[PDB]
C-alpha cells in the first residue's frame, strides 16, 4: 500500500493545521528578553504557513481529491506533534521545538518532492520545492539565532 | 460554576473550531454563488481568528492560560464540527454557519452577563463589540437564505 | 412606551434630516470662513450619513424595519428643517448646526438610559461611541462661535 | 413641462435625494441568494448618485440658482416615486424598481441635455451628458442581471 | 481679419502665464486672519491653471500651430493685465483682483467655445467647456468668500 | 448609410486590429530607443484596449451585439495588419503606428459628426474624447520622427 | 515533429483566441450572477494576456519569431472561436470557458513533457507555473457549475 | 471629593509625566535588546500622547479646563520621575515602566468605577477602551522580564 | 561660559515647554479660525517635537546627557509658560506663539555662532536648518496678524 | 553693490525664465530622443518652480519683497531668451539648457560668497544645496551631449 | 571545472560582486544621446542582480556552505572580468561588455542547473532556473538595444 | 597634498569595502540578536551605498574619476577586510562595525576640515550630512554594546 500525491497532500494539510496551532502556542507563552522580536516573528510564521495550508488543501483539490476539514482529522492523521503548555519553558526551548518541527516539514516535503517527481505531477512537485526553499532559510536563522550552524 | 477566565478559555476552543469548519466550507462549496461566497469565508476566517487571538491574549493579561492544542479545543468546545462526506448544497452550507454564529451570539451573551456581574469591564466591552459584528453577519447571512434574522 | 426599535427608527429619521441640512449649509455659507467650513460640512455628511446606516442596520439585526422614505422621514423626525430663503450669517448657520447637535446629544442620552435599562448591550453601547463624536463636534464648533461647550 | 436650466437642475437635486433614498431602502431590506453582491452594489451606487447631486446643485449654484434643501421641497418637486416597505419584494421586484428610476433619469437627463442645447449652456450640457453616459451603462448591466436586452 | 482657434489658443497661452504669475503674487504678499487657508488655496489654483496652460499649448501643438514661449510674447499677447505690489492691499482686495482675472478667462472661453463651434474643432470645444466650468465653480466659491452671490 | 451602430461595431473590430498590431511593434522593435519606446507599446496598448471595452459597452447599451471574433475583425477591420518578415527599422514601425492612429483619427471625425446628425450626445462626447487622445499622440509621435504633426 | 519555438508559437496563437473570447463572455454574459462574473472575466482577461505576452517574449528570447497578426492567429489556433449569435445561459458561457481552460491545461502538458525532453528548463518551468493557475481555475469554475474538478 | 473633571485634569498631569519618561528611557537604554526597545519606545510615546490629547479634550467636551503647563503637571501628577544620575540596565528601565504602567492601571479602575457611578457612559467607556490597551502592555512588557502579568 | 553641549540641553529644556505650550494654544482656542488654527497647532506639535528629539540625540552623540524631566526642563528653559486662567483671543494666542517663535530664532543664531566658533559642523548645519524653518514660520503668522515678518 | 536681497530677488527673476525656457524647450523638441527628454522637461520644470518658491519665500522671511510680474522678472533677469521660429536639433536645444544652468552654477557660487561674507547662514545654505543639484544636471546633460561636466 | 553545487554557488557570489561593480562603472561613466535611459536601466540591473547575490548566498548558507564575503575572495575566484575606465568608450561598447558578462552568467547558470538537478538539490535548481529566465529576457533586450538578434 | 578629488575617490575604496563588510556580518551573524541585527545590516547596506553613489557622482559633477573596480576599491581603501574563517560573537562583529564607523567619520572630518580650506562647499556639506548619521548610527551601536559614544 504507496502513498501517492493525494495522501501526500492531506497529510500535509493536517500537519500545517497542527503547525499553525503550536505557532500560537509559541506566539502566546513566551516569555523572556527577545520576547518583542520572536512574538512578531510567530505572526509572521503563522500566516506563512497558513497560506501554505491552503494553497496544498486547493491543490489537493485541483487534482480531484478531498482535504481534511476537521481538527480530529487533523489529530488522526499529522505526524507533526503538540502538547499541553503545562509548565515554564524557556525561550530557547520554544525555538529548539519550533526548528524541529520546521525539520520535520522539510523532510516529509522532500519526500513529497521525489514522489511528484516519481508520478509525473510537475505542478505539485514545483510548488513543494518553493515551500522548501522558504523552510531551509527559516531552519537557517532560527539556527542562528540558537547559536547553532542550519544542519548541526 | 463558571468564571471570566474559564468563559474565555471555552471560546478560544470554540473560535478554533469554527475558523476550520469557515474552511472547510470555503474548499468544499459548489453552486452559482461559488465565488462571491468563497471570497467571503476568508474575510470571516481572518475577523474569528482576529476574535481567537483576541479572546486568548485578554485571558493571558488577566492572568489566565489559553487552551493551545488541538486536542484542548476539541476537549473543550461546544462548538461542533463533522467531516465533509455526502454533497451539501450551497443553502446547507450556509445553514451550518448561520447556527454555529447563533451559538457564538448567545454564549457571547452568557458572558456579557458573567463579566458585568464580576466587574470585568475590559472583557465585558470587548464581548459586547465581538457580539454586534456577530449580530451583523446573522441579519446578512439570514437575509441570503431568505428569512428575517431572528427566525 | 418608547423600546428601543422605536428609538433606533426615531434616529434614523432625525440623521436623514440632519444630512440634508448639512448639505443645505455646505451649498448656502458665504463670508470669510467659507473654504473651511464648506469642506467641514463634507465631513460631518459622511460621518453622519455612516451613522445612519449603522442605524439601520442594527434596527434590522434587532428584528426591526427602518424607515426608508422621505416620507416617513419628514413624519417622524424630530430634527427640524426649513428652508433657505432668506441671507443667513455663517455664524446662524453654524448656531443652527449645532442645536441640531444638541438636540442628537440630548436623545442619544435618552436612548442610551433606554437601552441600558431594556438590557440591550450592544445597541447601548453603539449609542454611547456616537455620543462621543458629538460631544466633541459640539465643543469644536461652540469654539468657532466663541463660547463654551455647554453654554 | 416649461422649463428652463435652473428649474431643470433642481427638479433633478429632488430627483436624486428621492433616488439616493431608494437605493439604501434596497440595500437594506434586500433578500436572497444575490444578496451579498447587490447590497455592495447599491453602496456604489448610493456613493455615484450622491455626487451626481451634489455637482447638480452646484452648477446650479454657479449659474446663479438656489437648490431645494429640505425634504419637504424634495418631496413637493420629485418625479422619481418612493413607497414604504411594506410587504416582501424579490431581488427581481427590487432591481425592477431600481431600473425604472434608472430610465426615468435617462429620459429627464436627455430632455435637459436638449433643452440646455437649446439654450446655450454648453458646461450643463456636458455635465448631463457625462451623467447619461453612466446611467445608460447601468441600464444595460442591471437589465442584464434580470436576463433582459438593455432596451427591452 | 477674424480671430481662428489658433490665435485664441496662443492668446490663452499668454493669458494663463501671466494669471499663474498672479496667483504666486497673490499667495507670496497675502496678509490678515484668513491668510494659511488661503496660502494653500492659491497652490491648488497655481497647479491647476499650470496644467491648463499646458494643455491649450498643447492643443495647439496638435492642430498644427506654435504657441508662444517667452516672457516677452505673453506680455505683448495677453488681455490679462498684471501690476507690481507696491503698497499692501487687503485680502478681500487680492480675492477682487482673482475674480476679476477668473471672469475674464470665463467670458473669453466662452467666445472660444462659441468660435470652435462655428469653425467644427469639437475638441477644442469640449476641452474648453471643461475649463469653463471648474471657471465657473471658483468664482462661485471666491464670490462665497467675499459675501457675494457668483453672477453679482 | 452607416449608422451609430454600424460605425462603433467597425471601430470595434478596428481597434483589436490595431492593439495586435501595438504587440507586434512592442516584440519586434530593435535600436537604441529600445527601452523606452517597449514601455511606451505598453502604455498604448492599455489606452486603445480600453477605448475598444468602451466602444463595445457603449453600443451594448443602446441595443447593439458588437463583433466578438477574430474572423468578425478582420472581415470587418480597416486598419490593416502585415506578417513580421523582413525587419522594419523603429521609424518604419513608428510611421506603421503613426498610419494607423490618422486612420482612426479620420474615421472617428467621420463618426463625431455622425453621431452628432443622430442626436447621440453620450457617443458624440466619447469619441470627442478619444479624438482629443489621438490627435496628441500623432504629435508626439511625429515630433519622434522630426515631422510636425500634420505634415 | 513540434519543438520548444512551434509549441510556444502554438500557444501564442491560442491565447489571443482565448482572450477575445473571454471579452466575448464578458461583454454577452446575462443573469443573476452578472456583477461578480462580468468583473472576474476581466481577471482573466489580464491575467492571460499577461501569460500571451510572457509565452511571446520567452520564445523572442530563445531565437525565435511570434505571430503577430490576427490572420497568423487564426490559421494557427487550436483554440476555438463562435460569433455570438444566439443567446447562451450563463452555464453555457462558462462550460466553453471551462472547456478552453481545459484545452490549455492538455496542451500545456504536452509542452512541459516536450521542453523537459529538449532541456529548455526555464520553458518547462514558465509552462509549469501556467499550469498551476489554470488547474485552480478549473476547481473553482467547475465548482460554479456544481461539478468536480475533473468531471 | 474626586468628580470626573478632576479625575481626568490628574490624568492628563500624569500622562504628559509619562511621555517624558518615555523619551528618558528611549535616549538612555543601553544594552543588546537597544534596538528593538528604542523603536518599542517611539510607540508608546505616540500612543499615551494620543490618550493625553483625547483625555483633556473628553475634560473639554464636558465642560473642564485642562492643565497646560509644566508647573501644572508636577503639582498634579501622581506619576513618579527622576533624573538620569547614574546608568541603569535596560531591566531596571522596564521596571520603571511596568510600574508606571501599573500604577495608571489601578487609577484607570477607579476612574472608571467614578465615571460609572456618575452616569458619564462616553468617558466611562473611554477609559475602559485605555485600560484594555494597558492590561496588554503590562502582559508584554512583564513577558519581557520573565514574568507572569500580575506576578 | 556655556558650551555646544550646554546650548543643545538648553534647547531640549525650551523644546519641551514649547510643545506643551502649542498644546495648551490647541485645546484653548476659540473664534473664527478655530478649525484651521487647530489643525495648524497639530503640525508644529510635530515639527518641534522632532526637533526636541533630533537635538537631545545630536546631544548624546558629542557625548552628552539630555535633560528628561520636567523638574529639569523648569529649571532651565528660557521659554515661558502660564496657567490659562482666563479667556485669551485668537490673536493673543498666536501672539505669544510668535513670541516663543522669536525666541527660539535668536537663541538658534547664538548657537549657530557658537557651534560654529567651536568647530562642530554637524550640530552647526543642524541649528541652520531648524532655524531655516522658523524663519518660515515667523512670517506666515506674522503675515496671520497683518504684519510684516521683522514687524 | 550687491546684497542678500538683491540678490535672492535676481534669482526670482532668473527663475521664471528659465522655467519658461524650459516648458519652450518641452513643447517644441524633435527627433529620436523626444519621448524621454520630452518627461525629463517636467521634471525640470517643477524642481526650478520649487526653487523659485522657496527663494521668493526666503526673500520675504528676511524681509524683502520678491519680484512678481513678467514685467519685473524681463526687466532683472540675466538668463536670456528667444521666440522659437526656426527648427532647432534636439542638441542645439539641450546646449541652450546646459549653458542656462552654468549661468545659475555661476550666479549662484556669487552669492554663496556673498551670504558666507554678510553672515546669512540660512540663505547660503540654501543656495549651496541648489548648486548641489544643478552641478548635477550638468554632469547628467554634458554626458548626453558627449561631454565632459565642465568642458 | 570539477564543482559540486556549494562550490558553484560561491564561485557566483564572487562572479555577482564583480558584476554589480561593473554595472556602477557603466551607470557612473556612460555618455552620449542614450543616457538618461540607460542610466536609469543600470540602477534596475544594480538592485536586481545584488538582490540575486544575497540570495545565492543565503540558500548557500542554508545548505551548510560559507560565502566569500571580502573583495579579495571576491577577485580571486571571480570569472567576470573588470577593467579600469581608462579610455572613452561609447555606449554600444558599454553595453557590448554588459551583454557579454549577462551571456557568461547565463551559461555558467546552466552548468549550475545540470549540476543541481544531477546532486538532487531541487531548490537550488529552480532557484538557478529563474534567475536564468530574467537574465535570457535582458540580453534579448540588450541586443535589441545594439540592433541584433537575442543570440547572435 | 591630498586634494578634494582624491579624498572623495578615496571614499568611494572605502564604502565599496565597507559595503562588503555589512554583507559578511549579515550573512554569518549568530545569537538571541539574530533577527533584528539581521535586518538593521539591510538598513546599513542600503545607506551606505546610496553614500558611496552620491560620492562617486559628486566625483564626476567636479571634473574627476572614480574608482570603478574591485582592484582599484583593495588598491586604494583603508578600511580594512578580512574574512570569515572562525566563530564570532555578535558584540565582535558589531565592534568591527562600530571600528570601521569611527574610521570613516575621523576621515570625514579631515575632509571637512580640507574641503572647507579648498573652497568646495557642496562637497562640504554633503560630508557634513553623512557624518551627522555616521555619529548617530555610533551612538546606537555603542549602545548595543553597553558603551558610551566616544568611549
Ligand atoms: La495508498
Ligand atoms: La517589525
Ligand atoms: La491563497
Ligand atoms: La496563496
Ligand atoms: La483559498
Ligand atoms: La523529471
Ligand atoms: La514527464
Ligand atoms: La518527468
Ligand atoms: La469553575
Ligand atoms: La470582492
Ligand atoms: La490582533
Ligand atoms: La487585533
Ligand atoms: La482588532
Ligand atoms: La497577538
Ligand atoms: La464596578
Ligand atoms: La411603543
Ligand atoms: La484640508
Ligand atoms: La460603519
Ligand atoms: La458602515
Ligand atoms: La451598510
Ligand atoms: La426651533
Ligand atoms: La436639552
Ligand atoms: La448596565
Ligand atoms: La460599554
Ligand atoms: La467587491
Ligand atoms: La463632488
Ligand atoms: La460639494
Ligand atoms: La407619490
Ligand atoms: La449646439
Ligand atoms: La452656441
Ligand atoms: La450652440
Ligand atoms: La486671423
Ligand atoms: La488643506
Ligand atoms: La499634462
Ligand atoms: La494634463
Ligand atoms: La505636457
Ligand atoms: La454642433
Ligand atoms: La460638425
Ligand atoms: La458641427
Ligand atoms: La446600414
Ligand atoms: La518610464
Ligand atoms: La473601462
Ligand atoms: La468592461
Ligand atoms: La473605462
Ligand atoms: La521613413
Ligand atoms: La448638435
Ligand atoms: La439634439
Ligand atoms: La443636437
Ligand atoms: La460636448
Ligand atoms: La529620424
Ligand atoms: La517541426
Ligand atoms: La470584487
Ligand atoms: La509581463
Ligand atoms: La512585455
Ligand atoms: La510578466
Ligand atoms: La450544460
Ligand atoms: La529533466
Ligand atoms: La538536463
Ligand atoms: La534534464
Ligand atoms: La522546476
Ligand atoms: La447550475
Ligand atoms: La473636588
Ligand atoms: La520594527
Ligand atoms: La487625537
Ligand atoms: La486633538
Ligand atoms: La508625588
Ligand atoms: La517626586
Ligand atoms: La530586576
Ligand atoms: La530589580
Ligand atoms: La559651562
Ligand atoms: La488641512
Ligand atoms: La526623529
Ligand atoms: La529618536
Ligand atoms: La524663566
Ligand atoms: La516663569
Ligand atoms: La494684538
Ligand atoms: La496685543
Ligand atoms: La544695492
Ligand atoms: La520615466
Ligand atoms: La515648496
Ligand atoms: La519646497
Ligand atoms: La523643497
Ligand atoms: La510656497
Ligand atoms: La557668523
Ligand atoms: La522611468
Ligand atoms: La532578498
Ligand atoms: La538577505
Ligand atoms: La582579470
Ligand atoms: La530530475
Ligand atoms: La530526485
Ligand atoms: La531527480
Ligand atoms: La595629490
Ligand atoms: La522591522
Ligand atoms: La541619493
Ligand atoms: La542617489
Ligand atoms: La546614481
Ligand atoms: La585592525
Ligand atoms: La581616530
Ligand atoms: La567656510
Ligand atoms: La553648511
Amino acid at each position: 500500500n504507496s502513498v501517492d500525491t493525494k495522501e501526500f497532500l492531506n497529510h500535509q494539510v493536517a500537519n500545517l493545521n497542527v503547525f499553525t496551532v503550536k505557532i500560537h502556542q509559541i506566539h502566546w507563552y513566551m516569555r523572556g528578553h527577545n520576547f518583542f522580536t520572536l512574538h512578531e516573528k510567530m505572526d509572521d510564521l503563522y500566516s506563512e504557513f497558513g497560506e501554505q495550508m491552503d494553497e496544498v488543501a486547493e491543490r489537493l483539490l485541483a487534482i480531484g481529491g478531498s482535504p481534511f476539514s476537521t481538527l480530529k482529522e487533523f489529530l488522526e492523521n499529522a505526524s507533526v506533534e503538540e502538547a499541553p503548555y503545562t509548565k515554564p519553558k524557556t525561550m530557547d526551548q520554544l525555538m529548539e521545538d519550533l526548528v524541529g518541527t520546521l525539520e520535520l516539514l522539510r523532510d516529509e516535503y522532500k519526500q513529497g518532492i521525489e514522489l511528484t517527481d516519481k508520478e509525473g505531477d510537475d505542478v505539485t512537485n514545483d510548488m513543494l520545492i518553493a515551500f522548501k526553499a522558504s523552510i531551509d532559510k527559516h531552519i537557517w536563522m532560527f539556527k542562528a539565532f540558537l547559536g547553532k550552524a542550519p544542519l548541526e
